[PDB]
């Protein structure tokens, strides 16, 4: 009965605490899903053990193999019971897993070192001087793979055949490079953490323009699991009770250092 | 196995035309929910029957009879199979009816006539020569009836004891009530509606502040429902696709009148 949490390690979600080494089981772990997973798992009543998905990935199928990776594929073959971490309530998961309604709403969004004279898609679609990629598995990476409106379309294809590759194995990956190509790099991610890292140190980056798109995170359960009802009520309750913006507030605004 | 759709005189989510009377069925109406009921209803491949919710509202529970009235309650006591409207997910009504995920993010928020001295709710919290109110049942009134929150609780003292009421019976009466008040009346309403309305002639009201809260609308299915699958999946899908900002540009921004 001790539930299985899979989650995976990005800022402010679920970060190592700094003496994580001395600590034990869920007491390792520090942030908004951390503080997420306490909730859901006082008002369902159930004990649970917090675990970091062992590739590091969010979930994709793989076109040859057909296997699930990341979180998704924890949860597909049964590794683990749930998934609280930003996982993107998309159609081809929501085949496959079920999700509560979303507790956090975001966009993808535009990464810019700052001066970088982009402003928009459409301003990066129309150049090629400033290189720009995304997650390489994921919500982004297929939104702009499947999208049909041309902007997307045109982004598409160029980062498809860019190369180098202009995919990055990680969040933290992505923002590196952005940092360390002095504005020949824009990533492509999600809101919640563009405007997570825009307010941490160095304070280099920026968010521009507006979201491309409109969807959100929701906590995942397999297929017809048993704890799907009472987790997607308890997430409804906590938006309700204000408990979600204030552990936004409390992770991306309040220790916020620019 | 024609499928009865309830849905709310609400504009621009669902309209009469101008040329109404002498059209017939659907096609009497015109709107973002009567496309998106057309879009549904196609890739879910079933027929339907678009019909406007009896008493004219939401959807609440009367405390002393338990009994559901609006939208909700055509789907609890079987009038109608499913709600395509701008109705809002939330705890009590997900006890009674299922809802897809998300087809639009809203929160409260606050319209004021032009020049009103107010600018965020803790503004309406600290005066009495203005007043304000919202709709007389929904979502959003229940909002303040639970605020744990202090600025809100404030508000739903005032509200509730306010004498004439501050509350109303549709939105357009909310809104009536801001233009002729002078200014001295502000109403609390979803965004979307707030927005929507502060882009269409006479442009004498506008959007002041912040969103009050996060959340989202969904389409409803009584509890089990054999729609409530494809339904869900079909909203998914919709949004992935662009659909779903395509047609909110197109029933809020591309028409605008100011
Ligand atoms: N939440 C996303 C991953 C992600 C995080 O930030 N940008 C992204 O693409 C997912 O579920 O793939
Ligand atoms: N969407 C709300 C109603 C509503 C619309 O605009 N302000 C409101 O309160 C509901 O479903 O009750
Ligand atoms: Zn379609
Ligand atoms: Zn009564």
């Amino acid at each position: 009965k001790t539930v299985v949490v899979t989650t995976i390690l990005e800022s402010p979600y679920v970060m190592m605490k700094k003496n994580h080494e001395m600590l034990e089981g869920n007491e390792r772990y520090e942030g908004y899903c951390v503080d997420l997973a306490a909730e859901i798992a006082k008002h369902c009543g159930f004990k649970y053990k917090l675990t970091i998905v062992g590739d590091g990935k969010y979930g994709a199928r793989d076109a040859d193999t057909k296997i699930w990776n990341g979180m998704v594929g924890e949860l597909v073959y049964g590794k683990a019971d749930i998934a609280i971490a930003p996982l993107t309530i998309t159609l081809v998961r929501e085949e496959v897993i079920d999700f509560s309604k979303p507790f956090m709403s975001l966009g993808i969004s535009i990464m810019i070192k700052k001066g970088t004279p982009i402003e928009s898609a459409e301003d990066l679609s129309k150049q090629t001087e400033i290189a720009y990629g995304t997650l390489d598995s994921g919500s982004t990476k297929e939104f702009f793979r499947r999208s049909k409106i041309a902007v997307f379309d045109k982004m598409w294809t160029y980062m498809r055949s860019a190369e180098p590759s202009v995919f990055v194995r990680t969040t933290a990956e992505g923002v590196a490079r952005v940092r360390k190509s002095k504005g020949k790099y824009a990533y492509l991610l999600e809101s919640t953490m563009n405007e997570y890292i825009e307010q941490r140190k160095p304070c280099d980056t920026m968010k521009v323009g507006g979201n491309l798109d409109s969807k959100g995170y929701g906590i995942a359960t397999p297929k017809g699991s048993s704890l799907g009802n009472a987790v997607n009520l308890a997430v409804l309750k906590l938006n309700e009770q204000g408990l979600l913006d204030k552990l936004k507030n409390k992770w991306w605004y309040d220790k916020g250092e620019c």
